[PDB]
């Protein structure tokens, strides 16, 4: 049932020839200040602006011939339904994605740009699921699920792969967590190329179900969190997820959204890079506790960089 | 009198130990836009967020052995006061700095923490010159100037011969142009690895003095130009880099501070990166350009992404 190493190395083969081997930045004032050496993996620069793209084109790349002609569905409010918009198109998918009536506009004409076809709905009533599950059902459309799926994880798996293959072994690998695809998908990758490296999932600290599952041992569900890390408001850890989590991560941590912002405004300031809310809490961690990472070599996987840019220039202004 | 490729080509050694290979940027939704292939040099991610760093390292690492003991002295409003700092906390030479008492907090910080001593004067009375003559003549102090140098223009050019080596030839090269140490330096490297790259400096048209300078053949001076692009206010081009600019440059193009911002706002909402808007020229030129420049491989000079963070949150807003 659990994709292993293996798949994560397969994926790699699978997406070579559209996804991004997107570049690894460091920063001499970052070493500095941790008295050590960061590396950072910016799938900020990864097509579509996210690590997602890794898991939705090694997922449509091996539905069945009638999926592929039939289409698939997205309804997620985050970078998986540009992610799979993208990665149809790619593979001569049809894709339909239902947005919200007020979904920002920028993000709207992304999507449309990458060929999917947009079905929008009443944020207030929030009637998503029930219109995926109808429309799905009808037209023979196929969802793939955001993060709780063997393909779609070993796919994320391939950034910290890249990580890894680039820079060699690593003491400490930080991860953003949210339903745990690109955690699990990581954790798969680090153990492989470093036996030895700590791995650390991070969640925003209103949003710590994945903290609490993996200390209960069990999948903890929760309340939508209120937090600036739109793609990580996620209300539990998926199955596969969780199940590659409590066996390969070494501990999940938590952070504020004052240090979300800070880190995004570091990023901005010092590393001249655009990264989103959600994409900071792997570095906002690590800075955490950079007095335990003395002399190490780490790895910081920056997620993505789709933030709007009002809110950015919002966040930048803070 | 004047310097040639080998001289970019010995200033690369020098700044080697120093200076960061800068990675190349490419977005599959520019080269759809110009059904052409981009490739983006990133000075933005340059050591101190600028190109001048290279410059700045290549004559500092000239200097007699006097000199060195007794320390620089800078008193530019732009990039150059930074990389100067930078660059000679890292040979080990005294610096001094003069800037405006309102000169941006973020600003100031980042210059002590490269070991600048910071000197402040009345912005309102600008006496700059007056004080930097004072100061380095009875200190013995020595000021190295941010453009019209053999040994900067020369280290500037580093940038565009890096781009040649990793993306071999060029049909096209855009580059800022303020004093044209850039310019000149990349012309260069142009002329040595594509004979037949078009060379182009992009300015903005508040200040077209060296497009001026550049139609008549003779240097023209302007009043200090209404622009954002605070990094190319530039009265008059040197006679150093126009001498080279004159001989190794096609053209010398010019935008709108309107191409700028959407040209700003493109790099962080497509590219995830950072650009402050004197580094957006030469991007913005291509652009209004795109339809000449039909299946050619592409070179884009990112010159530098320090720009306030507040300036950078309000240009985003526009
Ligand atoms: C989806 C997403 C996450 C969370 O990833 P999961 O696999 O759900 O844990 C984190 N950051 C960004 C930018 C995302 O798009
Ligand atoms: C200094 C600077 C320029 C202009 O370079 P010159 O060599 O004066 O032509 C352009 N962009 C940035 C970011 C700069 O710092
Ligand atoms: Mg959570
Ligand atoms: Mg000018």
């Amino acid at each position: 049932v659990l994709p292993t190493y293996d798949d994560v190395a397969s994926a790699s083969e699978r997406i070579k020839k559209f996804a991004n081997k997107t570049p690894v930045l460091t920063s001499s004032t970052v070493n500095k200040e941790f008295v050590a050496e960061v590396f950072f993996k910016c799938e900020n620069f990864q097509k579509m602006g996210a690590f997602k793209f890794r898991g939705a084109l090694n997922a449509l790349s091996q539905l069945n011939e009638a999926q592929r002609k039939a289409g698939v569905l997205t309804f997620s409010s985050g970078n998986h339904a540009q992610a799979i918009a993208l990665s149809a198109k790619i593979l001569g998918i049809p894709a339909k994605i239902i947005m919200p009536l007020d979904a920002p506009e920028a993000k709207v004409a992304a999507t449309k740009g990458y060929g999917g076809q947009v079905i929008m709905y009443d944020r207030y009533k929030d009637d998503r699921e029930k219109m995926a599950k109808e429309i799905s059902e009808r037209e023979g459309l196929t969802i793939i699920p955001p993060y709780d799926h063997p393909h779609v994880l070993a796919g994320q798996g391939t950034a910290a792969k890249e990580l890894f293959e680039e820079v060699g072994p690593l003491d400490a690998l930080f991860v953003c967590l949210g339903g745990g695809g690109l955690l699990s998908g990581s954790a798969l990758a680090a153990r492989h190329f470093a036996p030895n490296c700590e791995v650390y999932g991070v969640e925003p600290e209103a949003g710590n179900d994945g903290q609490q599952s993996f200390r209960k041992g069990s999948i903890v569900h929760i309340d939508t969190p209120k937090t600036i890390a739109d793609g990580a408001q996620t209300q539990h850890l998926g199955n596969y997820t969780f199940s590659i989590i409590k066996e390969k991560v070494d501990d999940i941590l938590t952070v504020s959204d004052e240090e979300l912002i800070d880190c995004l405004k570091f990023y901005a300031a010092r590393m001249k890079i655009v990264v989103e809310p959600t994409g900071c809490l792997s570095f906002a961690a690590a800075r955490a506790m950079k007095e335990k990472l003395k002399n190490k070599r780490i790895g910081i996987i920056i997620s993505g960089g789709n933030v709007d840019i009002e809110r950015y220039a919002h966040f930048l202004s803070q």
